């Protein structure tokens, strides 16, 4: 409806940045395939309640198909294909034998108990066990679904299949405890981390000592700053949640800082630190600039007055393309949203490798691949950025898109 051909849309201008079949193009519209379930659990009550499932696979040309499981009560169809067609994009730009899908239960797990979750979870595998798999569709966590929710519906995943195969490898995000992987909860942020070092490499800066200014302070951003401190050298000046926000040009504790939020809940007048707003902090004098809260902050409201060297779009969704065209025209280097939080999908492919090789990775081994697979994603992104002069997110959607036909063109899906 609206998110799916907002989906389209984004597509179509891509495929004009490049050498596409319109007959690629039509099947890259089409989702291949969509499932609809009547969900049926037991209430606690004794009643029995229907919820409606969705099952999005928007295409596997690369692979089996990866995507997260959300439940919400807004969800209709069109929003699980938008997303499914977007992941397909996010496994292709870091080189994933990965394709995209989405799973989603129209359902308000706000009054659902335990039991309840891990029914209505049971009962979600019960219904879409055929069209998924270890090779063949790899649900992951996203929004109101936790890895306990993984942990049942990997057990009864292994139940109805009676563990003939990989049962571990049919999800991604399980609790360490039964096939989990390590890197799993800093898992984006630092990939954005090597996005963000990656980025100044390439624009020529070196990060000893900069500024970074981050967006938003969940668990995502907290992480990012905590980690680009530590690693990057960067001396963190200004961070805000949606309550508020904080600037402190001496450098900032993330740790501190999480501290104060969860003593206070919020980071409102943490010690040392002025108290400032989200449009307060956009405009701010920085090197990195991470958006990591509720999409589109960047607006062409706010776009020109933006003076960041680099923007690290950690969070979806975070810049209007207009806005993004402006600080393309402004100098700024941007970093498209999908290539910035590929780092839980690059995490979730190698739980998925961990699972079915049977050999599980130290969180060393994971961050130095997690690391190569970053930085070969960034680098393919920003070379044909370079030479083919186009936007960030028009780089890394020419790179997804071609990987995509060429995968179709080898599996003869496609005859032109
Ligand atoms: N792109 C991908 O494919 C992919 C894959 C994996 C992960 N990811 C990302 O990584 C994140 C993973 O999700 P997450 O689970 O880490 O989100 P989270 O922020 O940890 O959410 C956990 C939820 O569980 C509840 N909870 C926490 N502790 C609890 C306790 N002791 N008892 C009862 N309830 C508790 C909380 O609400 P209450 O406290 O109110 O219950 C909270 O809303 C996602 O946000 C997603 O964006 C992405």
């Amino acid at each position: 409806i609206d998110p799916f051909e907002m989906a389209v849309k984004q597509l179509e201008r891509a495929a004009q940045y490049m050498d596409i079949s319109e007959e690629a193009l039509e099947w890259l519209k089409k989702p291949m395939r969509i499932v609809e379930v009547s969900v049926p659990i037991e209430m606690d009550d004794g009643s029995v309640k229907v919820f409606t499932g969705f099952r999005v696979q928007h295409n596997w040309a690369r692979g089996p198909t990866k995507g997260g499981i959300r439940w919400h009560p807004a969800e209709t169809l069109s929003t699980v294909k938008a997303l499914a067609t977007w992941m397909t994009w996010k496994v292709a730009v870091v080189d994933l034998p990965y394709g995209g899908g989405k799973g989603g239960i129209i359902v308000n797990p706000k009054e659902l108990s335990e039991r309840e979750q891990e029914r209505l979870a049971r009962a979600y595998i019960r219904a879409v066990y055929d069209v998924i798999g270890p090779w063949t569709d790899i649900p992951a966590p996203d929004v109101y679904t936790n890895p306990k929710i993984m942990g049942w519906m990997m057990d009864e995943y292994e139940t109805i299949m009676r563990r003939k195969g990989p049962a571990f490898g049919v999800i991604t995000g399980k609790p360490l405890s039964i096939g989990g992987s390590l890197g799993r909860g800093t898992a984006t942020a630092q990939g954005a981390i090597f996005t963000i070092r990656e980025a100044a490499k390439a624009l020529g800066i070196d990060l000893k000592g900069k500024k970074i200014a981050v967006q938003g302070y969940g668990n995502a951003g907290y992480y990012t700053a905590k980690l680009a401190k530590e690693q990057l050298g960067m001396t963190v000046v200004a961070v805000s949640d949606s309550r508020g926000g904080i600037y402190n040009p001496d450098g900032l504790d993330p740790d501190e800082v999480l501290k104060w939020k969860r003593e206070h809940g919020s980071v409102k007048d943490f010690p040392g630190a002025t108290n400032i707003t989200n449009e307060e902090l956009l405009e701010l004098e920085v090197d990195v600039l991470a958006p990591a809260a509720i999409e589109e902050v960047i607006t062409e409201k706010n776009a020109d007055n933006i003076k960041a060297k680099i923007v690290a779009e950690v969070a979806n969704g975070p810049v209007t393309p207009e806005a993004d065209d402006i600080l393309r025209e402004k100098g700024i280097l941007q970093i498209p949203d999908f290539l910035c939080n590929a780092g839980g999908v690059t995490v979730s492919y190698f739980e998925w490798v961990q699972n079915i090789n049977g050999y599980y990775w130290t969180e060393e081994e994971v961050r130095e691949k997690l690391d190569k697979k970053m930085t070969k994603a960034f680098w393919e992104v920003y070379n044909t950025h370079k030479d083919k002069n186009i936007h960030m997110r028009d780089a890394a959607y020419v790179v997804a898109v071609s990987r995509v036909y060429q995968a179709m063109k080898d599996r003869g899906w496609v005859k032109k």
